[PDB]
């Protein structure tokens, strides 16, 4: 018993106002007097960070959305969201800030890795599965970012200018599917504008569509700081401003607007408060099922074998095999192999930003291979591809003459009020594990005028002789000292490189075995952050040469390449679709030296493979979460048979893509020039060849399918597809994909549209039948912009059933006589 | 060598934003780096209160605006300007929040008293004159409130709905006249809306009209808290938010708006900042001439004879003699008088609100007469008419074991952060006004504190005493540590604190003459149940029926009775409007009784706006004094006795009955709106068009001498009208001033006009038999235009016009016609 209307009747005006914003970054407002508790929310869509970045409680990191979507497996995505709920309860977060489902209208989007698919049906069913899995556990979902936050560049002001047809068919559509099938408890409004109006105060989006048309009854929260007005946001449907303390909705701003008849009425305030109360009721109603403790502690209690195995399956099923000539794959355990490449020993579990977290652990691909084979594995780096140098904390000690324990590994961070007599004391001390230090709450730290200083210390011991490059990045100020000798100055002259500085570096000749003193004196942000790193310097030409040489001296090479969460991050978009640095040269040399090299690529979004024609085996890993390396091993050796399909089009070159010319905010606007033609919708219409198309992925076995039954009423389509593993060696899963085409429509349309899919597991020689039933209106409508309505048009239509958007294997023609106009769900 | 553009180029973005709001109730932002000092500003339009209300430095209270305009004396008004400036310097206020020129479309307006006149011409010229005086002495004026802040009711939300023609002709006009002749340094935007949009964010008012059309380059400040958006107020031309600390213009609100492309660009901000820079430049460029000292102290250095001379004079010339049958006046020293009435011994210097201040002294009328004759004068109170009961601090002592001295005369006030001491201040005024109470240990954003109020009280009489408590916050009143008055439990809504505080709660007790009693008031400030305030008071109860009789009989045994009546600054105040035009309580019944027993009585009324005199027909001598400021009593004497020959003329129409007024049915905010239904027909323009008779018509007042005039030269050119008027004091006993008023009529206009409109005036002082000539020059377009709403331009229409020269709107003595051959349409100034 938490009663929304009786509480609305009992709250005073000031309490009403106080419910319309969050208290701090993660919490709503407790109202002891009426039994209304504070609710914790937490990022993000691929696992749960909890209440802090710096010194964060470790957690279960899932694979990233585009990887998730590539499973084409609702049941699994549903399991995944169920796991995300357990991870959340472990952090005592009653509400998750995920899934994310904006749209990769082009490939360069900085958060492209974080959403699901360029296809609105796949995005919407992925979204709907994850939310259903979260909410079945009684943890609330927050679908974000509503809507058209499809690039990062200047997102707070960016105006997405988009027709009502593209808006309905591509960008609103995954939210519609999620609402219709999963009823999320919350939605987060976007930072941007749509057609001139910030989403967070758009009556069209937040009220006309979400409320009047869809009848969705959940709670809208702003993206963080993504509120832009006092009264209009309240009038126009933004239920709660995050984070607190409130900027736009103080008691004085709000009640002054009420008393002065400016814009809003008490009815507007109530309407927003009611919606907050309903989200609160969902949380309180599930407290018995979840065990959430208000302002409770955060643990690593979900860090179990059950969780590890599941994160492993999810990661392995995300992987997409893109090429496999000559049976390079699977590898045999007895193959003589070398592992090469910049991503080989990296732990690229996620993209950057709010979706990232602190992990229990991350298994590198190298380690995955080591674990697989149960012994040492030859290795060479081949080339570097980092955006900035980190790795200092990850390879440092407090006192070198003590063993590399967990208690002794890392750096000590000592916080100070002043930068001081011998006798000032640290007001906080933390063991620092990761080099990038992100800021953070303390009583000696003034909330929004936060001035403090960090003394970061430890010992670094070189494992090889030669040159080593040290680095510092600060937002604020700091100085780097090695053996109490200044080596890098980020105090005196500063250059912006997005709020903070450019990396400054110092190359130094060091000696294997010897203990050097690392001390970094940092100055608080005027809330801040910094990164002191170190990397062993290499001779790039010689290292390419070496990797080539080594590759020639082994049967097989495994080259692990790609991008990382610094190249793909909330905050900015990519400049280009290139792999970094000398990667491409590394790859050319290795392919020349051993043509039977398997290439495994980790990225959230497409990259150009210029050497593609010479690459005989190519695997798309994605960013795999905690178990990424094990999952990769599973696929390479065939303990998992690759079963993922691309959730994205993979064009040859950046210029081929439909958003090539409009993927930048210029004069504050982004024109959606391609209209409905996004992803494969674009490339099939132009008949432009791509490297790999939507829905593509190979297996180690072969499959065949046909429509084995088909029926249409005036209202419905039922289709039965027979699928069979025609191989005699591997069991495996195939993804049946159902596309619709209009054969004689008055209106321009995509060549075909995904409207169904089923994933089916088959032992060698096994045959199964999957059923796919849809209401016509789901399958064949388009949005009629002039009439302001969806339209099931009379005509002839074709269903195409296949294993990719290209690989169509069975079709059926049918007729539609019953025309229908509609709105809503 | 303060260079507006150099500074604007130099300020960083956070410095820019910090300029767009004030730091506290009274100061702008110091930018030390750039030698931009904190400008102090101060209320009000009739005297300079200074930086605090409670425990405030005493000042020179001028008479209230309707009084001032009644002088019809530009020179004298310009002189009061200078005096106001000098009083401003004494307080280290570089900027004055005045003059006030909203418009008495009806008589009931809470701040009716504060403005000048229902006449756009009179109010414009009074405004211009007062402003010229102020700014010749280098102190900046702030003409307020722009615009249509014409009742008090719900004024933060009130939507003044008014045609463009009325807007232009009546409400905007006095601002137009002030900008045109006087160029005030600042203007203050009104709290209210005009046709659906809050003044403080109306592009139409603040930019299209004020900037684009009039070309005025001053700075716009908000009324206090009257900002309602972050970005739209910045974009639509509101230069600075008052008071600090900012609500709508925090560095975060503004810079988030800018960075998120929400509504405002950096241009808009520059544009605001710039105007602010100019106001500051004015102040800086006059620091030598004025000697103002940034965050300076507050002195009473101007409490001087010279200054008192002038207040006495300005007060004297504001008085309007309305009736004088049978030569009851001037009173003669040898006359046997008794002074009677509710306002005889009271000190009603001003109207209520931000116009008020702490005075050096107020000479009551009773005292004024005492001073003139120099002997005890017989008196009886006659009746009470206070709205609420005060007095308690005034007539009390810290220790009963001491004499009635300076620092023993008051109560002690102690301030705690917990209920029952950061500050201790000795209190002499019963109204404890905490609105701008500042303190190191008080949060301006949340002013949470308590007051214990203490001292002892000694009654000079035997009977019932009525005690009173009034609060905004919470209060408890104990006499002798016994609970007598409860303002904690079940509060009601009444008129205290601009209508926000409590109804008066009182306790009748029996007391003993000379007996010491203990007074303890325990007060919680506003946040505990704006900082707020409270009032504890006491008054001697009277037999109300007997007290009338007593006065009536006493009046009968004297040659002449002097009956002092009217309102005061609790009946008439910022914050709410009057409910009716009635004299308070048993006042009328006193006058009916006194008039019947002694037909030789002079009534002196004090009000800022009209009241009904239902016994008008029986009163033979009737004088209107307004609210006279410090020298109010001495000025009443001067005119009563003929040392000043009454010379004021009414700034307002004075109808017989409230129902008679144009705004009878729409002088209340309803559904957040006020429909200005009478359109241009405001004041005399209403009455003359309806041929409705009034008790006393606009521009009316008597003398103790007689006058005649005629037009002795009349010339028309293309742009100008020259008129000459010969005026003679045709009496033989008294020297005096007559006011020549010049009105205009359109005779065959295509458009409904008023019967005539005030367009020029002159005051001329004439010894018995003296004749003089006065010369009025006016530009044609400014005399005879109406606003053509359809074309959105002023129109000088072809046809015939009539000029009426008279000594009131109802006493035309001479006329002249001219023809206008060719029309002109025009905008601007
Ligand atoms: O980190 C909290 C939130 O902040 C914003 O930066 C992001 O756009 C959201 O996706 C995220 O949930
Ligand atoms: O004191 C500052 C301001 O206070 C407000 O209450 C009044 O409306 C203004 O006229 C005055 O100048």
């Amino acid at each position: 018993k938490f009663d929304v209307e009786q509480l609305l009747s009992e709250l005073n005006q000031d309490e009403k106002i106080s419910l319309l914003s969050a208290v701090d970054f993660w919490h709503t407002k407790k109202i002891e007097r009426l039994g209304i508790p504070a609710v914790r929310v937490s990022d993000g869509p691929n696992g749960i960070r909890g209440t802090k970045f710096f010194d964060g409680v470790p957690s279960g990191c899932f694979p990233n959305g585009t990887g998730l979507a590539s499973t084409f497996d609702r049941d699994l995505l549903e399991t995944a969201g169920k796991l995300m709920a357990k991870e959340s309860i472990a952090k005592n977060a009653a509400v998750i800030l995920g899934p994310t489902t904006n749209m990769q209208r082009g490939p360069l989007g900085g958060r492209g890795f974080e959403s699901f698919s360029e296809d609105p049906y796949l995005a919407g069913m992925a979204t709907s599965s994850v939310v259903k899995g979260m909410q079945g556990e009684g943890i609330a979902a927050t679908v974000k970012h509503f809507v058209c936050n499809d690039l990062e560049d200047q997102r707070f002001s960016s105006n997405s200018i988009v027709s009502e047809r593209a808006l309905r068919e591509i960008y609103l559509e995954p939210f519609r599917l999620a609402v219709k099938h999963a009823n999320p408890v919350c939605i987060m409004t976007a930072y941007n504008k749509v057609n001139g109006e910030h989403c967070s105060q758009s009556k069209k989006l937040l009220i006309d569509i979400l409320r009047d048309e869809w009848k969705w009854d959940g709670m809208l929260m702003s993206d963080w700081f993504g509120t832009y007005t006092t009264a209009a946001a309240i009038k126009n449907g933004l239920d709660i401003e995050f984070p607190g303390p409130t900027r736009w909705r103080t008691r004085a701003l709000v009640s002054h607007s009420l008393n002065s008849r400016e814009q809003i009425t008490t009815e507007d305030v109530d309407d927003r408060v009611r919606q907050v109360l309903k989200m609160i009721k969902f949380v309180v109603d599930n407290l018995e099922k979840t065990g959430i403790v208000e302002n409770g502690p955060e643990s690593t209690s979900n860090n179990t074998k059950e969780t590890s195995d599941l994160l492993r399956k999810i990661a392995a099923d995300s992987i997409v095999l893109l090429k496999n000539k000559n049976n390079i794959l699977p590898l045999k355990k007895e193959d003589n192999i070398i592992v090469i490449g910049p991503n080989a020993k990296a732990k690229t579990s996620s993209g950057g930003g709010s979706a990232s977290m602190n992990s229990y652990y991350v298994v590198s691909p190298y380690e995955g291979i080591v674990n697989k084979l149960g012994k040492e594995v030859d290795y060479t780096v081949g080339a570097y591809s980092h955006k900035s140098i980190g790795g200092l904390a990850e390879s440092s000690l407090i006192d070198a003459a003590k063993p590399a324990d967990a208690e002794n590994s890392g750096l000590i961070a000592k916080f100070y009020s002043n930068p001081r007599s011998d006798d000032e004391e640290p007001f906080h001390v933390t063991k620092v594990n990761r080099s990038n230090v992100h800021l953070f709450k303390h009583e000696k730290v003034d909330p929004k005028n936060p001035y403090f200083f960090v003394t970061l210390t430890g010992q670094y011991v070189p494992q090889e002789d030669g040159d080593y490059i040290f680095s510092l990045q600060v937002y604020g100020s700091g100085l780097f000292y090695l053996n109490d000798e200044l080596i890098i100055d980020q105090k005196h002259n500063q250059e912006r490189g997005g709020a903070g500085t450019k990396e400054r570096t110092k190359k130094l000749t060091l000696k294997k075995g010897q203990v050097y003193n690392v001390r970094v004196e940092y100055g608080s942000g005027p809330a801040g952050g910094f990164q002191a790193g170190v990397i062993k310097a290499i001779d790039d030409d010689e290292e390419i040469r070496n990797a080539a040489e080594l590759a020639a001296k082994h049967d097989k090479a495994v080259l692990i390449i790609g991008l990382n969460g610094e190249w793909e991050t909330e905050g900015y978009d990519r400049e280009n679709m290139d792999l970094p640095k000398r990667t491409n040269e590394l790859v050319r040399a290795v392919l020349k030296a051993n043509p039977n090299t398997v290439i495994v690529n980790q990225s959230g979004t497409p990259v150009e493979f210029p050497w593609l024609e010479d690459a005989n085996a190519l695997v798309q890993a994605w960013y795999g979460g905690n178990e990424l390396g094990n999952a990769i091993a599973d696929v390479l050796y065939g303990d998992v048979v690759p079963n993922g399909k691309l959730s994205l089009s993979w064009p040859f070159k950046l210029q081929d893509n439909p958003a090539f010319l409009n993927f930048k905010t210029e004069f504050g606007r982004v024109i959606y020039g391609e209209d409905i033609f996004v992803g494969y919708r674009y490339y099939e219409k132009l008949q432009r060849k791509v490297a790999f198309p939507f829905g593509y992925g190979l297996s180690y076995t072969t499959f065949e399918l046909d429509i084995s039954d088909f029926k249409v009423t005036d209202d419905k389509i039922a289709i039965s597809v027979d699928v069979k593993n025609t191989g005699d060696k591997f069991a495996g899963s195939e993804v049946v994909q159902v596309y619709f085409s209009a054969l004689n429509s008055k209106v321009s349309r995509p060549v075909k549209e995904l409207k169904g899919f089923e994933k089916v597991h088959l032992e060698p020689g096994e045959k199964k039948t999957v059923n796919i039933d849809l209401e016509l209106k789901d399958a064949i409508s388009y949005f009629n912009e002039e009439l302001g309505k969806w339209h099931v048009e009379a005509g002839e239509y074709l269903v195409s059933v296949g294993t990719s958007s290209d690989d169509i294997l069975s079709v059926k023609e049918f007729k539609v006589e019953k025309e229908l106009y509609w709105k809503g769900l």
